[PDB]
């Protein structure tokens, strides 16, 4: 039977981007394959140089989207090359059994595997390093990422009727709990091994030191800032592999939004903000209508303006005065 | 066009009631115009005295609810009096474009504004300040309210059937940050500029001292609950812009909640306790059948019986016997 | 009216096993009767010793799950043995009236009530003690349940078609709060009073010192694992009384869930993972596909494998390939 099937290699693209692929499938069911490259590295988070040793899926925070359709088989070629110091695995929330896939998979450093599942049920779903025993730490060091399985039709509105993009970003929110020494400064280590004693009671607080976007504070502004046009249809996709986030477009809304991210289900129409658990991966989808800067947030605004949790769209077009207009500009009186 | 439109000037109430209006729109598209006025003021927030710097639209904590229908024009004139020492603006989560109407409205101490945008999402929906680099501080200060944009035909059933409600009550939940001395003591200062320093520090623990119901704790309690008669459909507007809340009425149910508060999506049925994500507003409505008292609170009972985040209905009327009933009363065996 | 109505008495059993019931009403309504009696006991709730002084229904952290059917009425015996200390209550969140019932149902040491209410609204819903004064303090001691009020024609999915659960558990989640010394070394008291004073001022950091299914670490894994085999249809009841949990199972998903947990709404689709609201009880169907180990978990990873918020499921079955494949097994390249 899989024997039979027709086969296609994809290359990954870095977050916030997403990989080219079809909405509504031209294709019968395929077998589509990918490559990840585990990568243990420093990653400066915050501005004022704070360090972290992250535990990356090819090299990147969150880890690529891959995208796929309802009933393809998905076959992974994973890689721990013998540069690295632990043990890795993955588990897909996308896959049916074997702990998502977290007990086939398990490589030291210098081994590979590879993986194939039937990608049965439609939605956003969060796939995540959880090797027995280090699962939170594996997790919030930055091991997580997302993958799309399209209904083979594309997207539908709350109606039946087809919801087609024209651009689709990728936005992992990632919880750091970084160390401190007794005044509050952040601890620094020479491997990701000397750090494990002290993150571990770092977690147990609850409370985490950085939530990011991109992996850090400032990664999806200024000259980075996530771009579109007045009229363009954006699917926004949005992952927390640990924590519940509540996203909101600041001058914008979710029009379509399937909070908990499973296309069998209607959206949910004309957000303002929705609430995102930990372990799951949502999708938004809204069409411009005003031009300007958009900051994309996580609602609790101590989390977002104190934490980092905080990106940009930056829009071009004309402005609606009919939509919002300044009848008379700050003055004096 | 709007030239051509009639025009309403409406006078705002305190929470946790609403300004009168109809349900079903009688008329065509207005400009409805409202003026609100900011006042920096001092606020006890507990029994024992403790005090702070609230920052507020028209001198209430939560600000006062606005209350118009869909397509309807929003005309606000806002006033910073030159007896405040901050800057201040609004973003209207109900809006579309510039920052929810904040890029548009920055008035400095001495200075007004006036901002019009069209209603075209309808719904209950959050507003707040938020000026550029302070934005948490304002919004953890109680500068915050709610917008609800009713459909032209009203509240409508999971069926399309029509829902009128014969009370409405407003009710602003506030996650308050006091720092504290060494000992756990708060600390009391002379202006608002005074605590900033220490205000992010005491907001980063993300860890309130206070949640709080209409600014206070036991604000709708004893003589100040809410209340109602068996019989009566009353809908309950809550709102919490920057924190996650689970609101529960003791001794009763959300018989319809839009849990997300936006009226285009049916109501959840028969709701024990619902989650309202930070930065969103809520509404549900509920036929009240017994007469006593019944608290309404966030169902997290440490952050309501502990922290303030709880008050109560005073329900006049005939007990059922059929609903409940004692049938041997406390007694000793 | 009642007088009229046929009685039947049901004997508990302890959680994560649910008492004899049926799914489809094969009687009209009738008064089901219960017996409860409150037991407050010293409770082991780690691997390292740690004891607490819980405050139980029947014995047990959670109390047990009651069965019933739309319409019929609940007639509870509760019995408040002149061994505690404590006066206690009980809250029925399924119930109209008095507080849950809690107003009519208070019993000192030596006492005992009978109270009698009509379930009226269908879905899973929560009980607890609420004491007027010390509410969270009993309700984060562990005394708190569930009762499941099934709709006279049983379960059925979004499209109105019979779901029919061939094995149901019930997972009480409980948030525990224990003191500590300077050093982070977990208090121990003789008698639930002399805790109290410690237990408030540990309850106000928010943050539990343990999150546990069942009453301990570990309770629901090895020899005390749910069991399953490929193609049961499981249904898993789980409750959170005071604080929000996003409850998923590895390697599988909730086909349908209630979230919320009330069976007028229809159950969102193939989820992930779901957040259940503190106060709320919610219900997940699952169809296994799969043999093997399965970990149930509260998503927030630290809180699941840190905190104890982790059981398993043991299924067994033969493997389908066509789900999930180890292509290559894990090797040196
Ligand atoms: O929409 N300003 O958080
Ligand atoms: O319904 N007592 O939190
Ligand atoms: O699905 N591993 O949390
Ligand atoms: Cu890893
Ligand atoms: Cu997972
Ligand atoms: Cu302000
Ligand atoms: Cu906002
Ligand atoms: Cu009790
Ligand atoms: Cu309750």
């Amino acid at each position: 039977d899989i024997s039979t099937l027709p086969r296609v290699k994809v290359d990954l693209v870095k977050p916030p981007f997403v990989h080219a692929h079809d909405q509504v499938a031209k294709t019968g069911p395929r077998v589509v394959e990918f490559t990840m490259t585990i990568e243990e590295k420093k990653l400066v988070i915050d501005r004022e140089g704070t360090e972290i040793h992250a535990m990356t899926f090819n090299g990147s925070v969150p880890g690529p989207l891959m995208v796929v359709h309802e009933n393809d088989y998905v076959e992974l070629r994973l890689i721990n090359p013998d540069t690295n110091t632990l043990l890795h695995n993955i588990d897909f929330h996308a896959a049916t059994g074997a702990l998502g896939g977290g007990a086939l998979t398990q490589v030291n450093p210098g081994e590979e595997t590879t993986l194939r599942f039937k990608a049965t049920k439609p939605g956003v779903f969060v796939y995540h390093c959880a090797p027995e025993g280090m699962v939170p730490w594996h997790v919030t060091s930055g091991m997580n990422g997302a993958i799309m399985v399209l209904p083979r039709d594309g997207l539908k509105d709350e109606k039946g009727q087809p919801l087609t993009y024209d651009k689709i970003y990728y936005v992992g929110e990632q919880d750091f709990y970084v160390p401190k020494d007794e005044a509050g400064n952040y601890k620094k280590y020479e491997t990701p091994g000397e750090a494990y004693e002290d993150a571990v009671k770092a977690m147990r607080t609850l409370t985490p030191t950085h939530i990011v976007f991109n992996g850090a504070v400032g990664a999806l502004t200024g000259d980075h800032a996530l771009t579109a046009a007045v009229g363009e249809r954006v699917l926004v996709v949005h992952s927390q592999a640990n924590r519940d986030t509540r996203p909101h477009l600041i001058g914008g809304h979710g029009d379509y939004v399937w909070a908990t991210g499973k296309f069998r289900n209607p959206p949910d129409l004309d957000q303002e903000t929705w609430l995102i658990p930990g372990g799951t991966a949502g999708a938004a989808f809204y069409t411009f209508r005003q031009p300007g800067v958009y900051a994309y947030v996580n609602h609790n605004l101590i989390e977002a303006f104190e934490l980092g949790a905080a990106g940009h769209f930056k829009v071009t077009g004309e402005w609606n005065d009919d939509l919002m207009t300044s009848v008379v500009k700050p003055a004096s009186m």
